[PDB]
């Protein structure tokens, strides 16, 4: 049982990776038995109240003091049949050199945001990009451009591809935009 | 509501705390609160379910019910149950008997296990209506309304648990027989 | 001194009133009296909850304010937004009427899965107007064109459930009939 | 420098209350993303959802009024200018909210009226005409809920926008758009 003291030290070392890619509402579903009920609420509540990041936080603040056998596992297990298999393997090695990589796109797209909402229509190219997304962030873009427009579900888009944890969604956007010919794909640049 | 009769009326609530605080949302008898409580004590219920979440809510409320000693706040709180919706959790109050709640717990640990399957192959859209007497009328209202502003998963978790709450005898029939008339995938994992 | 009367009224039959009053179609009589905060919240709790939740956030401001002439405009906004049976009953403290209809709410509420498979709002939806707020129609012939028959017809059922004219269900029974439909089959009062 | 930027908080402060009636932060959040923290950006966007426009655009100010960074206060003034707030962003830089002050009468004239706006206006007929008096993307939720909701929740969602518009004569240019519809509203709306 000193694996799991290294294991909770490490997280704490990587929480602000974790925290800028995690939604712990889409992995609740698969940790409720490791959670009370209470604790349940209290992450979905902080998720409605504050966001997912702040909701993220909190969910670790959970995770690193759970004791029963195996909760590390059960945690991997979670992340990655929810859809979260670049974080669940960058934890699992405690390697974030993929996702590192991905900062300088996350930062371009969240300068270039404004032309994106202008430039870009999800329901054109999210089809192409639901291997970068949880499926569940999808459905959420979809109601958002279904109730409240094109903008507004552009930027829905544009703020859950910065927090994906695929290695390759700069590319796999890129060629999205290609597709439907799209202005902003002059302003993205992958290789 | 003498002393021998609270004495009870509060040995009875403890005795099932566990079940009360996971069925009732004290949100949805809240004329009872404001009418019973002090109006400080109501909102901060009403800030601990906005903030941590129903059940926290609840165990608070019973935190303040066990303490009142007004004249018949405890028929009152039965009558509030029942006008809510919550006819099952009133009437195992009433006769100090949960059974028919209890053996509704070998369906409620199924489901919450098998939601990331619900969630995936379910449409609140296609039960709603058929499961509408198994919730409270708030539940459904808001369930249409998360299914309208986040999407079919986020619809389908959020009756998921509304159904783990519900105190009615025959909720898991009454899912069975709405997920057969669709012929979904669901159907196989829930046997009743 | 009557309003000490009437919002000590208002509190007991809350319930009856919330079961009733979307707060959203009442707003726009009503923003003199709140703050912008408290009607904005007001709406969100509208698209977060729905009706029942939000209307009691209004009733909880409503049973707060002050101000002179807070409950009169209260009962000239249901009006004018057509809540005349919640109007009427407020006017006189008796919900007789609205208890009445609490047998058709639950029988409604059992036959809508059959009431979507058989009924088109088209048919019937201007013969059942003067059941549903004006705006309430309109919103039930936006899902009619937008997302089909089924998903009108669950829309009309939810909004005559929480109508308060007293003579809806034989409107609808009336209604039903004359358009030959199997579901009047099923509704007979 | 430490003396504009203490002067800038003072007047901000000042104006909360104009700010907060006009300002939806929530349009201006992809321009100064890069300002704030990712946690103050989500809780900014909870509050709208949660509780509305205003309460988020008071959340906003607090959040502003604590900032330190060089050049806050300049990309705070660019954010409002290219998201529309030309208005806002024109009282703001100078200090002079008179063009907005004098608005208060057609703001209240038009929340008496809102039943008879929604009652004989259509979005469909003059969101055209009236949409450089608005936000873009408001223009896109006026539609959406105009196409889902029906005529009466498009009419109220078009009245909130031109109540908080900044735009110093969108009362006239209300009444031209609505004169060239014939709509039954005019007889109630000039100058
Ligand atoms: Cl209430
Ligand atoms: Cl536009
Ligand atoms: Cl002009």
């Amino acid at each position: 049982a000193r694996q799991t003291a290294e294991q909770r030290q490490n997280l704490q070392a990587f929480r602000d990776y974790i925290k800028k890619i995690l939604d712990p509402t889409y992995i609740l579903s698969y940790m409720s038995s490791w959670l009370e009920d209470e604790e349940v609420q209290y992450i979905q509540a902080e998720k409605n109240n504050k966001g997912p990041m702040e909701a993220a936080s909190l969910f670790l603040q959970y995770l690193l003091k759970l004791q029963s056998e195996g909760w590390f596992q059960a945690f991997l297990d979670a992340l990655y049949h929810a859809g979260y298999c670049g974080l669940c393997e960058a934890i699992e090695s405690w390697d974030f050199q993929k996702i590192e990589k991905l900062e300088e796109h996350r930062l371009l797209l969240r300068r270039l945001e404004p032309e994106f909402k202008a430039t870009v229509d999800p329901n054109d190219i999210l089809s192409e990009l639901s291997e970068c997304l949880i499926n569940q962030e999808c459905e959420e873009i979809r109601q958002i451009r279904d109730t409240k427009g094109r903008m507004a579900g552009a930027e829905k888009m544009a703020e859950c591809l910065i927090r994906s944890d695929k290695e390759n969604w700069p590319k796999v956007l890129q060629l999205a935009l290609e597709k439907d010919n799209s202005k902003f794909s002059e302003l993205w640049i992958v290789d």
